[PDB]
């Protein structure tokens, strides 16, 4: 495979491969007199106009240049035998140490699989190395691993009898970043995703959308001064993001990681996809909004090289499964004149009203469920089951979120969300950088083959998939509860209460002898008003729901910009998902055969103490 | 093996008893029909039975369910091993499984039993799942884990009650307490232990006079609360309440249990002003020099390796004196990006003294780490790889007269992989009621010496532990070197003495110095608002948080007679080894000077800034 660019591409005598941070990759003849600079420039550049940094020979072993032999002829003695000729160009855009990664867990990849078990010797030592980078990428490192890695590269230097070890020189010419990251804690080209903090740079222009944009008015700064965020009221709504006119907010890009990730040998990647991402990505690719294109998503994902494509869905049945057994807890205990409980019960996969509470609402803690989003549930289910079943420890998995928002990058980014340093969601990406990869890598989701998503964690009811607009989650909580506590199967599952783009709604849904009062918020003002509200006694509610962006998720900011009407786009959208929820046979979370699947051989129950060991975490500590 | 509260070591129809029972030992048991207990004298203090493990490596596990019904005698397993540990309330379960975890990976690795090989792999998972709950890194999900890899142990096992299991389902409050609140209600989780005041407090308000720094808030009688983000750790509080309302941890029951772990590679250091106040519980004089007991001591309890702080100290002195050079050639050149004074000092309270009230002075101490840090960091990473020991396989533990050197080996910073340079702190009292309990007495004992790699010292470094010394010994050696002239006489009185706030003024050859010296974080105040408000200026500076230096710690035992004479007395003793030895320039050590030769090559290089440095005020 093999292949590497900022605009993403994985492209599958005297010709070289060039895939390093060059426009253009591909393959290239090369003219007999020439430099390093000329081949770049043969190539058209480094993406943006980012400098040469340094250029690797040979995936697996070969030389690593740097500015010093950028003016000299390319002595083609480095292609040593079977180098297989290949060159990996960086620009001062990319992070040496995720690199450095990249190179070790490839040739760490190799040694395992027998074709250089000459380097056996040496596996071990090696795999320290990855694991000092791999701390200092995370930032839980002192300068002491700076030491070790010296003597790890002698180490290899003596066992090798090997002239030239490539971290040697790594350190030796890199010391200045490398103690940037472990000191300051900072990754100068915002690589290292758990290094990077929703930040406004330096190109701002002290415009102001962003300062009116903030619902919770966490923006600072006037005129052309550059505006700041307050880091510790931010709730990661990305409000700020979309209405910049330029690149001055950044949240990372995990995009050439996932590359990597994709281009290790024997590495398995896994993906899950977020409801709302299946209804308008296509919108890219020729489809009207609201079009499922789930398949052809799967079909290209596939292609890129992941091993198995799962579904986030799956993760809101189960989310389902919890919040519903919360929910009719309360009702129950609260019918009987259980003070202790509190009401309403918060059902929201939106990390964004958490601080969104913690910062304004402190006499509400007690209200959102404890249960995990449907993202980290998928996860934790991936890597501490599904992984083991197949025999698979947790780092050998990498699993992939394709969601519709960086707040999703920030709860991924949450360490509750992790164990020995494993993050269950490795890394988050958006539904417009996925756009750009298959753009740049030739998919045309258009014109590719139908692929099935994969069973395990891919089959979905209409209950989950509503949950990417506003009112699916408390519609399937509802559903879910209401048919369990009545006994009755309902002729018509849709409650149209829930449904609508008002910005506060207020429904009344009867059945039986139960009486349940529900408020829905899409737009944390509106929030805001409807949390006045209960504060104050105006109104009572036995359940609310709050999304941060207009629409759901399928409004979020890292979906693809609209064409047309914005509101007209986003509601077609939501309708999408309403026909995906009236095409499906099952339309309540609790007929999902896997998710009780996992009840039955895992967790015994909703709500038992390992439902609760996996499945919920802490709002809040 | 022994173990219980206040420290013991006890190194048919037979049982040994050595859990929390008082007066632990081998015991006749009489065959008569709760009282169990009471024929060994009851539990420590009175708290409630627990539980009681039947045989050490492996056997049963019994809980209150049999306390006060009849105590089966043939229940004990066929296995039993004739020994039992019976805990009390006041035991951690997490610490002791983890001890129970590693006796049995230790016996397995020995090939004592070779039947539960399989097993190994999971069984250690268990262990690092229970350290990551003790070191507070740990979501609800590890207990998910431990039932299943419990459950497989039993399997293989064919074990009619699995440990594990019985553990999670009885004490499953107090696991999810260590997980969701990082509290370990019996406070032997010492990395889950802050410095705290308890509900014991009645609101005397000594504490809030105590404190040099205003941290604590509260009036009337009314519970004290002590501001964190303000904390010294400076120790005032806990000397000065009447009460032992205030709790830090007390780490003997650790470093017990990691004694009493088969093949379990402990090693130990020593502060300088140990050696002349711990003495005093056994009859000596305050400055009496008694390291060589405390050496003996310590290999009777088990101890493996015993080392020297003041070795860690001369190599803090390379470095400080390097740094102290650079800084001078700098400002005599005219380079004002420099900063002085230069501050001097192991003492972690100046920390948070100076970040929350001297934030205009943060480029002013050198970044060298403590003579205990490099000490640890060196043990770890090159002694242990010398001997081909990963840091997890070696137990370093610092014996010291204060709190503050707890929390600082707390710290993160000082730490890789979870792994702490130090992995505990021992407080000399702590020792002297080991060794009182244990039946070990100092000035009974024979002689033994520290061992060499990590224990010679000079002078410089010893007079570390009494106010003025690390000022001292950086002075000696960047003047014998800036001038090329060795000294006639090296001490310095002038850094000597004991008011509060001293001033010095030190010439060697065309070099002239202004030094300040306080001890007592009031007069270090006023010496840095001095500086602050320009009345002074000084090229460096030492400060001490207790009175006398780490001599006056409030780890050290309390005083006997006049309090001043006897701290004098025991910065004398140090004093006066300094004057016994043949060198002393921390310069002059051979140990030192190797660890420069071999891997660091020399001080302020990329090596030694990458290991014995650290960034304060990150
Ligand atoms: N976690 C979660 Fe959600 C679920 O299911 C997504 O994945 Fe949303 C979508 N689509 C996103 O992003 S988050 C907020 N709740 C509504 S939907
Ligand atoms: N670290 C260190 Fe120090 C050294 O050397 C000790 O060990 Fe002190 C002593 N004695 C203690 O406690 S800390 C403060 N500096 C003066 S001396
Ligand atoms: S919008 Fe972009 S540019 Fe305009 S102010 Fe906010 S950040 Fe600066
Ligand atoms: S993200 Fe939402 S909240 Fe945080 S700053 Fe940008 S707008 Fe204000
Ligand atoms: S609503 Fe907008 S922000 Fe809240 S989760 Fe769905 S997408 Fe992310
Ligand atoms: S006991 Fe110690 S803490 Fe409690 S009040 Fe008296 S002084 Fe303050
Ligand atoms: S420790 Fe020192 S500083 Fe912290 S509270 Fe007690 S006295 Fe005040
Ligand atoms: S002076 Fe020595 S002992 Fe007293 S606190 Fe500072 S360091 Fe600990
Ligand atoms: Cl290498
Ligand atoms: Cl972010
Ligand atoms: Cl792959
Ligand atoms: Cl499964
Ligand atoms: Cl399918
Ligand atoms: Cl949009
Ligand atoms: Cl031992
Ligand atoms: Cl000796
Ligand atoms: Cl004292
Ligand atoms: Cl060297
Ligand atoms: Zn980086
Ligand atoms: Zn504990």
């Amino acid at each position: 495979a093999l292949g590497s660019v900022f605009s993403v591409f994985s492209e599958e005598g005297r010709k070289i491969a060039i895939c390093g941070k060059v426009n253009n990759p591909g393959i290239i003849e090369v003219p007999e007199g020439a430099t390093l600079n000329e081949i770049i420039q043969l190539c058209g550049g480094l993406i943006n106009k980012s400098n040469f940094k340094a250029a690797q020979i040979g995936l697996p072993f070969g030389g690593f240049l740097t500015e010093d032999s950028l003016d000299k002829e390319f002595d083609f003695g480095i292609f040593y035998e079977n180098i297989a000729r290949t060159i990996i160009v960086l620009s001062q855009e990319d992070c040496i140490i995720q690199f450095e990664k990249f190179y070790i867990e490839y040739l760490l990849a190799k040694i395992k699989d027998g074709s250089y078990k000459n380097y056996e010797v040496v596996k071990e030592d090696i795999t320290e190395m990855f694991n000092i980078l791999n701390r200092i990428s995370k930032g839980v490192s002192n300068m002491r691993e700076i030491y070790l890695l010296r003597n790890l590269a002698v180490t290899v230097k003596s066992k090798m009898n090997q002239k030239h070890n490539i971290m040697e020189e790594i350190i030796d010419k890199f010391y200045e970043e490398i103690e940037e990251h472990i000191e300051e804690k900072k990754c100068y080209t915002s690589q290292c995703n758990h290094l990077v903090k929703l930040t406004i740079t330096k190109k701002c222009i002290g415009c102001g959308a962003c300062k009116r944009a903030c619902p919770v008015d966490c923006i600072n700064g006037e005129l052309k001064k550059k505006h700041e965020i307050d880091y510790n009221r931010c709730t990661h709504c990305g409000a700020c993001v979309s209405a910049c006119p330029v690149d001055a907010i950044s949240a990372g890009d995990n995009t050439m990681l996932f590359l990597r990730d994709l281009a290790t040998p024997n590495k398995v990647v896994i993906t899950q996809m977020a409801p709302a991402v299946r209804v308008a990505i296509g919108e890219a690719f020729g489809f009207e909004p609201g079009e499922n294109v789930e398949k052809k998503i799967a079909a290209g994902l596939r292609k890129l090289g992941v091993d198995y494509v799962f579904d986030t869905s799956w993760g809101a049945d189960l989310t389902i499964m919890e919040e519903a057994a919360e929910l009719q807890e309360r009702l129950e205990r609260h019918l009987a004149g259980d003070e202790s409980v509190k009401l309403p019960i918060l059902t929201s996969c939106c990390p964004s009203w958490i601080k969104f509470i913690e910062q304004n609402y402190g006499d509400m803690l007690d209200v959102p469920s404890s249960a995990k989003s449907p993202m980290e549930m998928f996860a934790i289910v991936a890597k501490e089951i599904w992984a083991k079943e197949k025999g698979l420890s947790r780092d050998e998995v990498t699993s992939v979120a394709i969601m519709p928002c960086i707040a999703k990058k920030y709860e991924a980014s949450r360490a509750e969300f992790s164990v020995d340093m494993n993050y269950d969601v490795d890394y988050v990406i958006t539904t417009r950088e996925l756009i750009k990869i298959f753009e740049n890598s030739g998919i045309n989701l258009k014109e590719i083959e139908d692929e099935e998503i994969d069973t395990v964690m891919g089959e979905y009811t209409g209950a989950g998939i509503i949950f990417g607009r506003t009112g699916g989650v408390i519609e399937a909580a509802t559903r879910t509860a209401l048919e369990k506590m009545t006994g009755e199967r309902f002729d018509n599952i849709e409650f149209e209460g829930l449904r609508g783009w008002d910005g506060f709604r207020v429904c009344e849904l009867e059945a039986g002898d139960i009486k349940l009062r529900i408020g829905v918020a899409h737009g944390l003002r509106e929030a805001a008003k409807m949390l006045d509200k209960i504060r104050s006694g105006e109104e009572f509610f036995h359940a609310i729901e709050i999304m941060a962006c207009v629409g759901g998720c399928i409004g979020g900011g890292g979906q693809p910009k609209t064409k047309g009407n914005k509101q007209a786009a986003l509601q077609k959208r939501a309708e999408g998902l309403n026909n995906i929820d009236r095409s499906k046979t099952l339309r309540r979370s609790n007929e999902n055969p896997e998710v009780l699947a996992i009840y039955e051989k895992y967790l015994d129950h909703p709500l038992s103490n390992k439902a609760h060991e996996l499945l919920h975490t802490v709002y809040f500590p």
